[PDB]
């Protein structure tokens, strides 16, 4: 269990070197710029709502890792409305035809984006709750890790727009720095090698994520946030 | 199998009854009342042009997964036909992004939108064989939704002189040509088990997004479908 909370450090300390988080943690260019790939999370917020909602949460179990689950999961299907709060005070929340807005979240540049939570649905769905903590453990790393460099920017617009902004921020960082139990356990021999495996498809799974952002950026490289003062 | 088959047969005689397909045969009721459900199929029509692209697709060397692969093929190409009839009906409507996707994840659509995530979550760990049983459901229950969709549809196809292609017997056509190979399939003990567990939840899962459906005309009963003629 050490190992396995070992490799998730490791993967952390790789996962935020991408080039996309050099990007936004970049202060030489503007926040309007470095928060292009905003839009894009669409793929994935509402998505990740229903992954703790109808996935994660299992409310009539009496089992000590799931009513921990359950507590994490009714905090985090609260994050979608800040995503809807940012993407209004950006500008990112345009006019556009119903079939616009779909074709944008069913892109081919989105899939890894968009399947994100699909992949976490399937590879949790027949785990322990012990083994649901390794996955949530992991995702809730890879999340820290890119909020904590999306706050950036979003904390420079926020101040110079005397604007409040709830998911591109510190506020949301702080509740997930939260997000001693798994310390507090120790895996079969078989759990320790799904473990492993979970660990590296969570990251795995991010990082393809996070190269979908990477090019979004370059081929909507003029498309920049539009906050108003 | 032969059992399997006439489950399958048997829960489409139930299905077929559902209050909501009695609504869309109505030629009383306007063919764009009865629409009034249309943008719903906007949280499932992509959701399984993906399901068909990426969970039921192996691009494996099995004879079985290599029909089930031609099969995808056709299937994930219908979610284009969906966004030529929204067109067609008045409902690609300008809007906010955000009231886009806040319609897509309405709570009133959850079992819309859930139905390919369930049928993937039910087929990722399936042998090929069991797979096409997923299949023969989900291709079942889809052409007793079609079969009454393209009721409404063809009736305002002519009124209006414009090819519809998702509400039209055009849609129907390539579904009826979609088991030959099950019905030439010997199945286990397990396999018998577990296949009558895929009809029955394929069969429950479609039930839930068509009392999703009934429950929206009901909430919308003003939002009837606008189209133009040629
Ligand atoms: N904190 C994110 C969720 C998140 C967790 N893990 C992630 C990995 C990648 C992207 C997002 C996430 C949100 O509120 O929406
Ligand atoms: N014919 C539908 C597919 C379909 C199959 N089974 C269904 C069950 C419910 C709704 C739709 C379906 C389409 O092309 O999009
Ligand atoms: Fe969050
Ligand atoms: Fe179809
Ligand atoms: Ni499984």
């Amino acid at each position: 269990m050490k190992a396995i909370l070992q490799l998730i450090l490791e993967k952390r300390q790789e996962f935020e070197k991408l080039p996309c988080f050099e990007f936004v943690r970049d202060e030489t260019i503007s926040p309007e710029e470095r928060l292009i790939l905003y839009p894009c999370i669409a793929a994935f917020a509402l998505n990740f709502r229903d992954l703790n909602r109808y996935d994660y949460r299992d409310d009539n179990s009496s089992d000590y890792y799931q009513k921990i689950i359950n507590i994490h999961t009714q905090e985090d299907a609260k994050h979608w409305e800040w995503f809807l709060n940012d993407l209004e005070l950006l500008g990112f929340d345009k006019t556009m035809r119903f079939s616009e807005a779909l074709r944008f979240v069913w892109s081919d540049d989105l899939l890894h984006t968009r399947r994100l939570c699909h992949n976490i649905a399937v590879l949790s769905h027949d785990l322990e709750p012990v083994m649901k903590m390794v996955v949530i453990e992991a995702m809730e790393t890879a999340g820290l890790v890119i909020f904590h460099a999306l706050a950036k920017p979003g904390e420079s617009i926020a101040k110079a727009t005397r604007r409040k902004y709830l998911y591109v921020a510190d506020s949301h960082v702080e509740v997930e720095t939260g997000h001693t139990i798994l310390e507090q356990t120790q895996l079969s021999s078989e759990q320790e090698e799904k473990a492993k495996e979970i660990v590296n498809k969570v990251f795995q799974w991010s990082t393809n994520l996070i190269g979908e952002f990477e090019r979004y950026v370059k081929a909507h490289r003029s498309e920049k946030a539009q906050p108003t003062a």
